[PDB]
């Protein structure tokens, strides 16, 4: 239900000081983070401004960092130069649910929430490739050595 | 021997835990950071080891984050899905020395150090696409602006 | 393949200047020190040569004394004329960990950085005598007339 | 690092200490006894991990190099602006371009020591910046006699 417009990030900030990014229908968003919540300041037309999110792209522009909380649903996350992963969290549990290509090699422990490209389509970080259609099954991601199937958690928890 | 591994990157680190990352030399390097400093290990035969220094990389995986020292000499910034500019520091202002392409749209005003793609000749961002030759001889555009001029918003 | 390298120091000197030494594996390092930072110059050979370190032996030469930055673990104080006594940091508290006999006497305010004769496995001074084997259990120290015991703090050393 | 000028460890002939200076530009010293050069450099000059001595405008000292003479190809200063190229064969010399048409030539190939280059590596200071890079279709100029390009050295069996 996001007509984007991109999807905003709204949540905790890492750093104070004034961020400044441009929406896909023009709009330039300003966010003013303090004590590690932003304000945001940006054109009635823009639908960011009416959820109150702050979305990511080539064009952001400031000192600060989004610090999300680690009860997403699903993380697309960035293992090779072009290569991702789709991860889906159930409980304290992380599971791979899929990949770019089949054989990735992937870490073995689930990352801190901000190294995540994108969760739950939410961008976090202002460049990335594109993505290319996640498969989900008849597939295998190696660990190091040991290879697993698709919906394997990840070897560590 | 020294000549292929990395120059890594050596100085304050942001959380705590277990660095992992590999130099071009292949030796493996781990890094261990408690209150931002970070002790090295790895394998004699890398430089790493001895200098003391982490080779961030496609390969490097961890929960840690660089920070560097605002004192450098010169940076990178990548200011664009494909283009990069060199900032040259003297004192408090900072200069742009070079750029990938001519006329390429600029910010005004410097990010914090750990921002930069690279300093010194150390790669800080694992992720980084490269840097076509850096051009010293054109203009930057904020209005539009000369080689070797000061970034805008510092006068 | 492996040199055996004595491990070199790196970081600030005191006074501006050119310095020569040789390494335990015989490799001629020459520095090059102006506005405290040293730029090192030998043999691809050695492995301060990998590191960028400058070996302190009996060789050294020129106007420079290094300074080291205060965060030790480890310490040698040379006390006597034979005599030395390794002093473990904690924080920003001091302990005698450590002799090269017993019933040292030994004074109780702990030296600024540049003072010790290593740290951490890095010499500091030109000259020195060789290290004993470092008694670390079932031993005391004398601060004076007092006598004190293996893993105390010093005793001008505000400890709670 | 990767700026630094190809040098050269080889045999040198005579004894004593050498000096001269990157392109990069930190300096180097060599130090030739029994023939062997020993490399003291910038912990920054890739031709002190490898050994080598860049051979530049300013090296010094009283010590001449000797290559061996299985090299490949070899720069050939003829006249004072006009250099030859020289390709080994693994049996008698064959001259593989020139720097301009009908050059003349002397049919001995010489010493590897009075080659300016042999395989991108100086040898000598002071050469002259060669041009070009030619080829084809030029002929050469050994004694009266005239040659084309790719034919042996003549004074060669
Ligand atoms: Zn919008
Ligand atoms: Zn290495
Ligand atoms: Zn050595
Ligand atoms: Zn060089």
């Amino acid at each position: 239900p996001f007509v984007s417009c991109q999807r905003g990030y709204r949540g905790v900030w890492r750093g104070d000081g004034i961020m400044h990014t441009r929406c896909h229908c023009g709009a330039e968003i300003t966010g003013h983070v303090k004590n590690g919540t932003m304000r945001i300041v940006g054109p009635r037309t823009c639908r960011n401004m009416w959820s109150g999110t702050f979305p990511i792209n080539a064009y952001t522009t400031g000192p600060c960092t989004p610090l999300p909380a680690p009860n997403y649903k699903f993380a697309l996350w960035r293992v090779s130069a072009e290569e991702y992963v789709e991860i889906r969290r159930v409980g304290d549990f992380h599971y791979v649910s899929g990949m770019t290509t089949d054989n990735l090699k992937c870490p073995c422990q689930i990352p801190s929430p901000e190294f995540f490209t994108e969760l739950d389509g939410v961008r976090l970080h202002r460049f990335a490739p594109p993505c290319k259609p996640l498969l989900r099954e008849e597939v295998s991601f190696r660990v190091g050595l040991h290879e697993y199937p698709v919906g394997s958690q990840l070897p560590c928890e």
